[PDB]
């Protein structure tokens, strides 16, 4: 797990964000960065596009791995729920299941319909 | 005459004029105003909707009252002439009526097409 893998050849400021989703810790640019006789201003400009599309790219790895962890925590949630339901259809109860949505849809947008105070009395109704 | 009534029950913002119209001295208001867990911002929004619906209400029973007031005015002058008018009948006087509201009118809005000396040398000149 702990070794760190280069790709090294024909790796572009373009095709970098690829490398590094594959699983490459970095990569070893040649040709595409400098080849002998350029400038030294062609040089600064390569560099530069890759020092770019590395942090533009590890950014948007970042915000995807953020994404990827925000997103399942709904997954627990919701199963959470369904089970909760099937536990309360046992006892013979049935709740509108598009009203369960429509409240954590409306909360967490701040526009339910229900006060925070209804919301707990109502739970302590449902207790009951 | 002098005993307060105050309506309470379904009063609102909107319908309050109607309530002091009809001769209540004000109004309780419950939960309209305020209903048990709302926030202390919907306390003090339907408050000044209630004070804005009283005052901008008030204010129109006033205006309307001082057109009354303005209007009757009217009628006893109207009288007035309509009743010296038959009395100039009886005289064998008859009196172009159109131009008589003519005077009334343009005088009223500063247009008299006669100056104040000429009215005044008119009427003397009636009276003869």
């Amino acid at each position: 797990s702990d070794i760190a893998v280069f790709a090294v050849g024909g790796v572009t400021p373009e095709n970098l964000a690829q490398w590094i989703d594959a699983g490459c810790a970095g990569a070893g640019l040649g040709s595409d960065l400098y080849r002998a006789g350029q400038s030294v201003e062609r040089t600064a400009q390569q560099a530069a596009a890759f020092v770019k599309a590395y942090r533009e790219a590890q950014k948007q790895k970042e915000q995807r791995q953020d994404q990827k962890s925000a997103y399942a925590l709904g997954a627990s949630l919701g199963r959470y729920m369904e089970n909760s339901l099937k536990e309360q259809e046992k006892l013979g109860i049935k709740l509108d299941k598009d009203q369960l949505i429509a409240g954590v849809q409306d909360a967490f947008a701040d526009k339910s319909k229900l006060s925070d105070q209804e919301i707990e009395q109502t739970l302590q109704a449902f207790e009951a």
